[PDB]
């Protein structure tokens, strides 16, 4: 049947089974990509036979992405389709209020999927002096102020080198005085300086005010995390809930998610429950409140409590972008459906994890074949 909450059940049962090929990748394909790419590492001495056998092995090419913009970019494709995704991609998105209400109130009862992205707000916290023939900015620390001897930049967290407008003479100034070796490369608003007692407090002061009105009116957001959300039609109002897709940069796959089942976990927080909790991500000034929340929504499976600590936490701001969209059933089931014709056309088996094992059994000949075209009697 076409319904909402079928189409969550489809995708979660096919993601969690099949992983990458919900992507529909042939698997001669996918081991003759992989070969192109790993060519390199195949060690040049020896037995090539086995110097291919061990790459092979070694090969991760089953694995799915754990790109999270990619992740929803596949559930924007299946749950919509490749047009209607196209559209949905050029709509804009909104800012997360303070509480959440403006999402909280686009929630009618329909088919809807809700895509986000967050946002991390950069704002240089350090300067240092720096002679121009040492500063290097495709290699020198970002979102960094740069005093130089007749300049004062700021290297952007792209890598750009953002003048400041401050006069030569006026630079001068400000770089001759700072004297003492431990603020040659320092924090910017240091709430023990006195301009009152030094020149040297004058000057780091006044670089600081300099730097403050400059990046006042400054929007440099940048996206950190990408994430869908889906919201199935119900029947009653408190049997309402909401699902959240995701696979995080570096860490898990939308596979794990499924597996380790932390879309339904989040679920059992009510769409009230899950939205203030998104709310206060971007409301508090708190970092260990910040990093627990973050941890709590985003974390892999089981990980929630360690995700964001040390060198992870989370200490600049954040803010919550969203755009939500109807979703027609009988759209989303049917590319779900031709999914699972690839695969059991191409790849038959008593069972999915039968079908994956062929997959990888496939795709690892096709690696071992192409790699030996390039590399085995020349």
């Amino acid at each position: 049947e076409k319904t909402g909450l079928h189409v969550h059940e489809k995708i979660k049962h096919m993601v969690k089974n099949y992983g990458t090929m919900i992507t529909g990748i042939p698997a001669e394909i996918l081991g003759q990509n992989e070969a192109e790419i790993s060519v390199g590492y195949v060690k040049k001495m020896g037995n090539m036979k086995e110097n291919i056998a061990e790459v092979v092995r070694k090969s991760e090419m089953t694995q799915p992405t754990n790109s999270a913009g990619k992740a929803s970019n596949e559930v924007c494709d299946l749950l919509l389709g490749t047009e209607g995704a196209s559209e949905f991609e050029k709509s804009s998105y909104q800012v997360l209020s303070g509480d959440g209400s403006n999402l909280k109130g686009s929630l009618p009862n329909k088919n809807l999927l809700v895509r986000v992205e967050m946002d991390r707000f950069n704002a240089p916290q350090k300067y240092q002096k720096i002679k121009r023939e040492e500063f290097n900015p495709e290699t020198a620390e970002k979102n960094k102020i740069y005093l130089l001897e007749d300049q004062l930049v700021y290297l952007d967290i792209f890598g750009k080198v953002i003048d400041l407008g401050q006069t030569s003479d006026t630079c001068h100034r400000l770089f001759n005085a700072i004297t003492t070796p431990f603020y040659q490369n320092y924090i910017l608003y240091d709430e023990y300086i006195d301009p009152e007692e030094s020149a040297e407090e004058a000057a780091m002061f006044e670089m600081g005010e300099i730097v403050k009105a400059k990046m006042k009116n400054i929007d440099c957001w940048t996206a950190t995390h990408s994430f869908t959300i889906f919201v199935p039609e119900s029947d009653s109002e408190d049997t309402r809930t909401l699902y959240p897709y995701q696979a995080y940069w570096t860490s898990h796959t939308l596979q794990q998610w499924f597996s380790g089942d932390k879309d339904e976990k989040l679920s059992r927080l009510g769409i009230d429950g899950y939205i203030e909790k998104l709310a206060l991500l971007g409301t508090t000034t708190d970092s260990k409140i910040r990093s627990s929340i973050y941890g709590e929504l985003f974390s892999p499976p089981g990980k929630e409590h360690v995700f964001c600590t040390g060198m992870n936490e989370k200490f600049s701001p954040l803010r919550v972008k969203f755009k939500v969209t109807e979703v027609n059933p009988e759209i989303a089931l049917q590319n779900l459906e031709e999914v699972q014709e690839f695969i059991d056309t191409n790849y038959p088996g008593e069972n999915a994890k039968d079908q994956c094992e062929l997959y990888k059994i496939k795709a690892q000949e096709a690696m071992t074949k192409q790699l030996e075209m390039r590399l085995l009697i020349e």
